[PDB]
């Protein structure tokens, strides 16, 4: 199985599209690192509004990875350090899911 | 942009492989519905527990769909219905992301 690595991101001003497209455009240039095999960043559908539905967040990302080891390899990279340096003052709250494939 | 469906399953009885597996082969069965342009079920990783990493779910799935409208027809599919019919007993809690690709 693969690797599915899943954020969503709460922004410090929820809202805020100049700060919502940082984080975007911070998070795409990640395809610069060649252990991702996939790279899609997104915001809440407009999907009917259920209770078990989150929409709260503002930017989610999803990664593909092949394999722990290669996520590890991500996870040091000097590249997503430099990601975390330049945004990480744009987000309150992050929730990571990191699953694998069955 | 394109749709990704995340859900999350925590089991009322987590650590029950029966349960779990009896879950995951319902998810997998949902491919029958032709809406659903991909379809992955997996399990927490054994990646690096970090404080913002959620492993405590016992099952995810992610679908994507190319628009709001098709995962609509997805959400009023019998097929579903019966899925959830079937194995909603299993689970406990549900978290549900629904986010489209910017």
């Amino acid at each position: 199985g693969m690797l599915f690595h899943q954020v969503f991101f709460w922004l410090k001003n929820p809202g805020d599209k100049a700060d919502r497209d940082k984080l975007i455009a911070g998070l795409k240039a990640l395809k610069a690192i060649d252990v991702i095999q996939q790279l899609h960043v997104g915001v809440p559908a407009a999907t009917e509004k259920r209770d078990v539905v989150d929409n709260s967040y503002d930017v989610s990302e999803l990664m593909v990875f092949k394999s722990v080891e290669d996520q590890k390899r991500y996870r040091d990279h000097p590249l997503l350090q430099k990601f975390v340096a330049d945004c990480s003052h744009l987000w309150s709250k992050v929730v990571v899911y990191d699953s694998m494939s069955v």
